[PDB]
DNA sequence: CATCCAGGTAC
DNA sequence: GGTACCTGGAT
């Protein structure tokens, strides 16, 4: 509940960090005990899947966030702060934190599955430029990637995707250009409106697997199945498009093979 | 700006005149047609009238007009008791979309002035079996010409502020190169004073032929490049392919004259 | 519908 | 400190 507000700070700096809010959400939803029953039925009769857990956590975290946002809004308006700037700040916070929340939830799932990873580490492309490529996750480590890219997984994760899936194509290209075509680059989106073209385009242009929010999987696969063309390798796309829920065991499977 | 008739039963932003209209208003207000007549000549103040300066000035004026309209709409919706959070979100979303569109429109105005034929809104189909495809902001001179001979056309991707979204262009370029081969001409234009050296270099090494930067950033960007002291870095290779925004118009002219 | 990001926030 | 986020609607 009640935040200490410091109005000398940018309003959103008064809002607890996303990791804290996720931890709050995890505690409030009893997610750890829920995670102990992954792939079993919950009391409502739904299978406890990583995608459902992620969605529930992302919603609860947002609710908690919104409470904090309200507190900050009220404080800052009481201080005379521009409403327009405040709302802009909040929207920008929501974008950043919405993404971060999903990323953090992803790591909580990696952790549960005992998957070794490194997060937001920069893969240098030019040794003389500090800036490089920063997959969301490198599994198991950047060391393993650099020594044998075929043995590591690079995962980029996005919540809503819009046209931004092309960023993943670009990242994959930069990395493939440097490290060769043996890298493994997986895309995760968490977007019910994820498009067939984006999936096929990615899979044809340097992305090895595409993971979709579970609720989009069936309809997406049905769209793929409606296509008929000798140059359309339907089975390739069907195999390489996966439910979000499957990624964790897929990673384990991969590591066991590589 | 005019006093809008605001219908509060519409989405708030549907009461704001479209970007094309605002740009035309700005053009009139700034007498941009007279500025364009004086392109590459000195103005009264002493500064050369460049495409980038006209673009920036026009962009800023259109934004100012937009904001005046936004304020009118805001006041009307607040009087109606409309959700402030939703209103402001809607306006931010309008500003993102409109700010991009405004830059693209401004770019076309410059293209027109130079007699550069172009098409905008053309989808380059990638698959026979999907209608969706790649959508450069501009294809010069036309998508038919591109498809006839990809080497003979220029694909131009245009962004205002860039952030990480430059990788979209690398993505687009890869998709197009995969389909059409490496003889395509794919140019990136950013209108971003914070455009980064990494983005320029990575783009140029990864399917972007030419990178155009808002004029104000060109010098400092090149200086950063020059300050890479590792002798294994071949600055010349990159510097030649990084250009000021203002240069793109003559570059297109010279390209078309050659092709 | 796909693309914009008149863009600040967050780690 | 510098880059990636888009708990995202408008266009």
């Amino acid at each position: 509940r009640n935040l200490v507000i410091d109005i000398t700070k940018k309003p959103t700096q008064n809002i607890p960090p996303t990791n804290e809010i996720i931890e709050e959400a995890i505690t409030e939803l009893n997610v750890d005990e829920l995670l102990d029953r992954l792939f079993e039925k919950d009391e409502s009769g739904e299978v406890i899947t990583p995608s459902r857990i992620a969605k529930m956590l992302e919603e609860k975290a947002f609710e908690i966030y919104k409470e904090y946002e309200k507190q900050v809004r009220e404080a800052y308006l009481s201080a005379g702060y521009s409403r327009e700037k405040l709302e802009q700040s909040f929207q920008q916070a929501r974008f950043s934190r919405g993404g971060k929340a999903f990323e953090i939830i992803f790591t909580k799932l990696l952790n549960k599955f005992g998957i070794r990873y490194e997060h937001d580490r920069v893969i240098k492309i030019y040794d003389y430029i500090t800036e490089g490529e920063k997959p969301a996750f490198i599994i198991p480590s950047v060391r393993t990637f650099l020594n044998d890219p075929s043995s590591a997984i690079l995962i980029t994760v996005k919540r809503k995707v819009r046209e931004r899936w092309r960023e993943a194509v670009g990242e994959a290209q930069i990395l493939r250009n440097k490290f060769g075509d043996e890298i493994n680059f997986w895309f995760v989106g968490f977007d019910e409106e994820f498009t067939i073209y984006s999936a096929i385009a990615m899979l044809d242009n340097g992305i090895d697997r595409v993971y979709v929010i579970d609720g989009r999987y069936d309809s997406l696969i049905e769209e793929i199945k409606r296509i008929s063309d000798p140059n359309f390798n339907e089975d390739k796309y069907i195999q390489k498009i996966r439910r979000f829920s499957d990624i964790f065991d897929d990673i384990i499977q991969f590591l066991n093979k590589h």
